[PDB]
């Protein structure tokens, strides 16, 4: 009868398990979230490189977006030009370069005339924004490479809305001449970019060249109840495109900034902007006491390990 | 006895129960949705604010930002100047300005010299877009906010693929002269903004200052049966960042507009807009009768109160 | 006596196809995505339409917008004008154009007077961004139809954090000169656009006029055991704006483009853009063998399993 009693106790210790350690005594709500991002940096090379020039105007709310790579084509006007050479576009004589739009990597309709490019080759000539943007090879260092240095305030507030609860993952006073440590100061959620790529295991300068995707991951575990109150983030960062060469990496946006002048033609500046997406995913769930709770959690148990108990009983009875 | 049929009796009424109130006959899906806003409006204050002035353009499926109050720098160009005179940004001498350093309070790579700002505050010259823009006191009442009369029209489209139904939050004949009341018209999905920050128990004059999150939460809870079919949203609406002064609350976007001046050089006009962005979430669930489901109830429910029954009948048979 | 072991193998064939359809060895996983788009073509009309021209600066991560209809108005000033003929502000005389106090349609401040629109008609004068943008009615064939044409490389990235695996929907080496195939081709996730709408049921030259909004659903259903290895994806596509006369469909943007003109004052060229905004929904789940999850699915049957054994054993001793 010994073994009665141990399978009994098994089934207590079991429930007194299930109860606390999984806190079915408490409801689960999922966390509303809300993200913003402010940047600080300035990089100075060629030209002055402040929030507003290395950022677009965000209207997101999970993610943001750094420019670390620039490949700039200014004063390019509607005229006609040589296409830029590509395998389709090179040409020795006219009769290679066909007549209007001819594949989907053309930047232009093609008036089906060869002309030079540079010195030494030719390629078909377009109608197109001219001259072409030509560099397609970003540059060797990246032009904002400094980005690393640049910070990001992260302020993240998290709502329980059925318990009518907010948190913020910011301390009640916050020192700005602070920075994220796990440890020291989890509650400062001010990031150097460098330091962000480095938890996920990649080396800034290299990604700088031609961007990629970073996602920032913020998970929420909280209990509200006053005995053991925990409700603080957790950090991990992640890159999210593959990096090998062959598979496509990186990220840019394209963009222009248009002029006129004084005749009135309208001319443009082109900018491929390579830099890094940072993708902020905030996920997370919280519980709180409640008695609705507690007591569906005993009705349950009692019956169901009431029926196992008594089916247990009557099987050492009946065969002893 | 009494006692055994009481069993009974409460195993039948809570089958029913579950049967009926959490409508376990019926198969359930997550919805999947999709916002369109547009907003209409004009406020003439010192310029006319269109829609076209007082947003920017919206590639985003779940937000959309409105600007109330908006500083503005204009004629700016890439030269040396004083930083703006902020505390900790102010010095007596070069010593305090180190060169090549930029701090979370710059605008610029600090040449190293201790510059006049006025003839009574120094500051730390840099290179910078000068000059430097630092009212950081945006204006005291809110440029905008008159936006508070503005109205966005939410055309929110939910789906269920597998029961292939669609639904909108649109009556079937709309008039645009309707605004929402929660009551009167809930299929009204014209909210002037007010009324939003009202529902969200905060005051858009207040709010219009620094900006702010709003949470226009739409829920969806569907029963698509014939007999008891309903499905329309439900609006609730939430500030999201917490509005304490401590706690860095509101929001803005900044943005410059370039020109090039005749030379040749850039000048730029940089904007610091604050604003409400508008969060929209539509949550939801929806459920629609499948004879596999009753059947799996109607299985399951036999299997596992069938043997609670025989152990009842054939248990408690053993005694007594 | 055939009854009981009839019921026997009933459970165990019940409990094999559980664990081996349902695969209750695996711990499962949901997905943690990550999307890219890049648009390729260019159309000729009037202008050269490249990327930079039918598109806007893209930050979002799950969705794209291109233009496929557009209504510009250039060379607006700040100044008096008559409104556009809308019913509510066509009028005869001066007494229904009310001073000052505007209505949510309009444009801009009216100044009460009643001004000729036409030879024909006269509407209320207003300051407004002059002259008020008035088409209405979207070229009769879509200004950018051609983008039928235009191509979109979606590069997407899942993740298992747990698992600490990775997948993409590209093939090992890719050549681009691919397009997507079900069935013959279903890694080259290179689409042409009039393609994604005729997947979705769509026609592109129609939808073109006014807009409207695709959805492009990417599953991922994968298991990440060796000796059945699935993981690669499921395209679906579908309209998610109701194709129909009166309940508003289609989608644009309002976006302008501001210039200063020799004498300084404020000049801006206004855009409204229809198009279609394509959003890239990605989902899924995957799993892979666990000795935990093995054991915990043993365990649990055996003891709930074990005790309906025991309960029939006693039943069919008990009374037959
Ligand atoms: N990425 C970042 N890394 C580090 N710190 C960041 C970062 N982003 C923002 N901060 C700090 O956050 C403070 C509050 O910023 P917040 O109000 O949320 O947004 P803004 O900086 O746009 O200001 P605004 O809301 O427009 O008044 C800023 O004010 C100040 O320090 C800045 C500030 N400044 O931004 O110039 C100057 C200052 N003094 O004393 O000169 C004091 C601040 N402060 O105490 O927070
Ligand atoms: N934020 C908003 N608050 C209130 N109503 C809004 C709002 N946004 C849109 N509406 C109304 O919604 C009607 C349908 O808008 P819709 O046509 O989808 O708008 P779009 O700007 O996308 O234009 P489009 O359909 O592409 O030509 C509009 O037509 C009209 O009333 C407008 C309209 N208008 O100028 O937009 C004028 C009009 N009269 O009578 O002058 C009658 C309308 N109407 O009855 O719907
Ligand atoms: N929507 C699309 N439809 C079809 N193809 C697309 C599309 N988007 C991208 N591609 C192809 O994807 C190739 C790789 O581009 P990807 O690395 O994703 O982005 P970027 O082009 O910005 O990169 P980069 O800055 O050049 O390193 C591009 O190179 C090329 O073909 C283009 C390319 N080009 O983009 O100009 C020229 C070329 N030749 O031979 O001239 C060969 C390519 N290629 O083989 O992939
Ligand atoms: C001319 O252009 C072709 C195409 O990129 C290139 O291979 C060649 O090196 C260029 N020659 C010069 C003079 O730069
Ligand atoms: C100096 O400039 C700062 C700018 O905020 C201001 O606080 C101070 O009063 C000014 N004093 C004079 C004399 O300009
Ligand atoms: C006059 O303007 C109104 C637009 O409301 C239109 O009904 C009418 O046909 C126009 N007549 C012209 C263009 O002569």
């Amino acid at each position: 009868s010994c073994v009665k009693w141990f399978i009994y106790g098994v089934i207590a210790v079991y429930i007194c398990y299930t109860l606390i350690v999984h806190k079915r005594y408490q409801e689960k709500e999922e966390l509303t979230s809300s993200v913003r991002v402010t940047l600080k940096g300035v990089a100075h090379v060629d030209r002055i490189w402040d929030a507003a020039e290395y950022t677009i105007p965000t209207q997101t709310r999970d993610s943001f977006f750094v420019m670390t790579n620039i490949i700039r084509t200014e004063n390019q006007i509607q005229k006609t030009c040589p296409e830029y050479p590509t395998a389709k576009a090179i040409c020795s004589s006219d009769k290679s370069c066909a007549k209007g739009i001819v594949d989907v990597h053309s930047n232009g309709v093609q008036t089906g005339k060869c002309v030079h490019y540079n010195i030494t080759h030719k390629t078909c000539e377009i109608k197109a924004w001219c001259p072409v943007q030509g560099e397609e090879r970003p540059p060797v260092p990246a032009v904002l490479r400094s980005s690393e240095d640049f910070t990001v305030f992260i302020k993240n507030n998290i709502h329980f809305p059925t318990f009518q609860y907010t948190v913020q993952n910011i301390s009640p006073k916050l020192n700005t001449s602070c920075k994220f440590n796990k440890v020291t100061a989890p509650l400062c959620p001010i990031f150097r970019l460098g330091d962000i790529l480095q938890e996920a295991k990649e080396n800034f300068s290299e990604m700088a060249v031609k961007g990629g995707i970073i996602a920032i991951e913020i998970k929420w575990d909280c209990d509200l109840d006053s005995w053991s109150y925990y409700c603080s983030p957790e950090y991990s960062f992640r890159r999210l495109d593959d990096k090998t060469r062959t598979q496509y990496p990186g990220f840019s946006i394209r963009f222009a900034r248009h002029y006129k002048l004084p005749d009135g033609t309208e001319q443009r500046t082109l900018f491929k902007a390579y830099g890094i997406r940072f993708d902020v995913l905030v996920f997370g769930m919280g519980g709180q006491f409640k008695l609705i709770e507690l007591f569906t959690f005993i009705g349950s148990t009692i019956a169901y390990f009431g029926l196992a108990v008594t089916i247990i009983e009557m099987c050492f009875h009946l065969y002893n």
